[PDB]
């Protein structure tokens, strides 16, 4: 079942981004690729697009109280 | 820690790819966010690029045999690749 699958993704995003590793890693990795294709043609100043949004991501994960809600945001629960 | 999560997070995404609705539901709700912001101004084109990327994206997650291949490429596993 799709539900449960992305109730359990959402999940281990939230604990996953309750690591400060985590957050450096995927902070250089998407550094890396605003520097390469495909992102530096697709998204125009990525390296400023990724300083301000990446930040943002991770406190809207350490904030939603409620997986259900976001998987029903995107499709997949009713 | 965080390699363990990282495959598990992989393996459900490729179990999800296999099903169609899923495949629906992502473009659905990505056609719609491409109409407002952020993504309308972050992304310009935003449309086709998301019909150009998507099943690229699927299929990589559908031809997928080792998840730590992903996660050693981002950084959270130190091999995999
Ligand atoms: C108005 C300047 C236009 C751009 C100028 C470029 C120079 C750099 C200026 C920096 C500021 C630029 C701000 C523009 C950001 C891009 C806005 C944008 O993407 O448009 C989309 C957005 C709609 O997207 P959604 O929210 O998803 O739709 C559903 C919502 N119901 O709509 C907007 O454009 C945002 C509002 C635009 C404000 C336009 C300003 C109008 C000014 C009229 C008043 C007259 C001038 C006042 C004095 C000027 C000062 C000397
Ligand atoms: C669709 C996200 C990426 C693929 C997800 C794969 C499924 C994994 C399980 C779901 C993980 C959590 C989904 C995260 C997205 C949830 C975002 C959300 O619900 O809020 C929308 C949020 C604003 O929230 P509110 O203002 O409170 O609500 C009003 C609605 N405008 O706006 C946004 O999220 C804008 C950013 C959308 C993410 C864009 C992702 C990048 C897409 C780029 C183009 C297509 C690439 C193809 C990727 C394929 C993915 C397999
Ligand atoms: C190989 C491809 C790998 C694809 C990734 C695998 C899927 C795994 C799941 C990834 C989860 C993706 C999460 C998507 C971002 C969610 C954004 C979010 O929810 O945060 C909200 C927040 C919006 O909030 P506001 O409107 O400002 O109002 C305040 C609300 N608090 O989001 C943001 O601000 C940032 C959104 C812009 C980032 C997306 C830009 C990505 C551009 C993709 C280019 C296409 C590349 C092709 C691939």
């Amino acid at each position: 079942d799709l539900c449960q699958e992305c109730e359990d993704i959402v999940h281990l995003l939230t604990k996953m981004t309750k690591e400060d590793a985590f957050q450096e890693a995927i902070r250089k990795f998407l550094e890396q690729e605003c520097d390469i294709l495909p992102l530096k043609l697709l998204v125009p100043r990525c390296r400023q697009v990724l300083d301000v949004a990446l930040p943002l991501v991770i406190d809207y994960f350490q904030s939603q109280i409620n997986p259900k809600a976001i998987c029903n945001a995107v499709g997949l629960c009713p």
